[PDB]
């Protein structure tokens, strides 16, 4: 199967400009238990922002342009990103919002971190059904000595 | 001689015990490259927020509550903590709020980082008055892929 994850902002802002103004290690440290040993699908400027193939994931980058790394896998096209994964259980696809926006038709699971900050975003998760995903774990923490806002880890499923 | 090194919002506010909002790669390599190979003080909060000892400094924690872990050196006051450090070039006072006020009239230089962000705080960074400051450095960034927000570094010497 096809899993999305991403953290959404209040109005599922999930980029900006310029970096998020958070700063979350618990939320990576989740996105990290949950890609590990996955191939993980990604746009070009989420590579950017990244700034290194992920360690122990086979690193995907779904884009119309040449590729500059030969560390990672360049494709051009969402049948060419999957076949690419090859026989695998289940392709996490990392962003950012064109790449969801092309990815979510053919989904089956999200996983979701949701983060209390207000803020102007430049892109969007895009729009999900709510009657149409089950939310089948969910859980809460408050901002702490390390994390600076509050979050939610969610993992949804389509009904 | 002592320095304080710092990160201020607008209005020079400073954590208090949660993390802030904001992310700074840049930033954070700047305090790095200033306090590799000097001891470096430190209260109680900030010793939980950055979560395990500096590495390649000697780390010294400030309080009144008895130490937990024997990697770092604890201290109950400020003279015990200039003891601590014995005869080098040049402390590094690392905060917070109560920290940074009692080791200012000591100080006769200062790390300061300005934060293009407006947030909401109790603390603020001892009120300095640049009079008695000569500022002697001045850099400016703009935010990017990689840091949140603008920051300006500044270094201050005592006059
Ligand atoms: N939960 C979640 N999903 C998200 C994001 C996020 O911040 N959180 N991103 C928001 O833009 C994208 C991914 N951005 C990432 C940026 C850095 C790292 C990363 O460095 N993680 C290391 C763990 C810590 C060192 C890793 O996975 O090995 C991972 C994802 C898309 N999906
Ligand atoms: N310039 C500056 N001074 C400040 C802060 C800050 O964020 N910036 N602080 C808080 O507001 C306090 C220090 N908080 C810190 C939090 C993390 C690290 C840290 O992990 N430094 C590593 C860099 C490795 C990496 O960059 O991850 C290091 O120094 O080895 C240091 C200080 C006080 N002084
Ligand atoms: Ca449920
Ligand atoms: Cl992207
Ligand atoms: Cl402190």
């Amino acid at each position: 199967m096809i899993s999305l994850i991403a953290a959404l902002a209040v109005d599922r802002v999930i980029g900006m400009e310029n970096a998020m103004p958070w700063n979350l290690p618990a939320d990576l440290a989740w996105f990290k238990r949950n890609t590990l040993d996955k191939p993980v699908i990604m746009g070009r400027h989420t590579w950017e922002s990244i700034g290194r193939p992920l360690p122990g994931r086979k690193n995907i980058i779904l884009s119309s342009q040449p590729g500059t790394d030969d560390r990672v896998t360049w494709v051009k096209s969402v049948d060419e990103a999957i076949a690419a994964c090859g026989d695998v259980p289940e392709i996490m696809v990392i962003g950012g919002g064109r790449v969801y926006e092309q990815f979510l038709p053919k989904a089956q699971k999200l996983y979701l971190t949701h983060i209390d900050a207000e803020v102007e975003g430049d892109t969007h998760f895009p729009d999900y059904e709510p009657d149409d995903w089950e939310s089948v774990f969910s859980e809460f923490h408050d901002a702490d000595a390390q994390n600076s806002h509050s979050y939610c880890f969610e993992i949804l499923e389509r009904r």
